[PDB]
RNA sequence: UUUUUU
């Protein structure tokens, strides 16, 4: 299954191509989603983004949480629920 | 196959009988699915109705969305896409 | 601020 890990602070505009960008680096990454308003395609702020691996998932969140992505300060952890 | 309503904002637990108790006294209701992930029989959090009346989808529609369903606020359309 | 149209 992997490890999913949970993206707070996205721009309205963010794509799929930002998190493969900022994830990639750490190791294998199996999926990334960016959360989408269905009728106007607009980012709602937040995404996903699934790693194979627990300790390099760790790592991205390590160095990926508080992130200024644009012009916001990210919030990355692993998914709740 | 009639009017196809889509509800959103149902629990992992959901069941038809759910759909079928809330959309049944609006009238003529033929067919009901909770949308399910294949391999995990879990909700996805969404389903469907189908009405063959027009006025009473609409009915149903206008008085059901916003519902607090279990403690959920429902959001009740007919379907798009 | 935790995956919204089979």
């Amino acid at each position: 299954m992997g490890w999913c890990i949970f993206i707070y602070n996205l721009g309205q505009d963010a794509d799929e191509g930002i998190l493969w960008q900022m994830f990639g680096p750490f190791g294998a990454v199996t999926n990334v989603k960016v959360i989408r308003d269905f009728n106007t395609n607009k980012c709602k702020g937040f995404g996903f983004v699934t790693m194979t691996n627990y300790e390099e998932a760790a790592m991205a969140i390590a160095s990926l949480n508080g992130y200024r992505l644009g012009d916001k300060i990210l919030q990355v952890s692993f998914k709740t629920n």
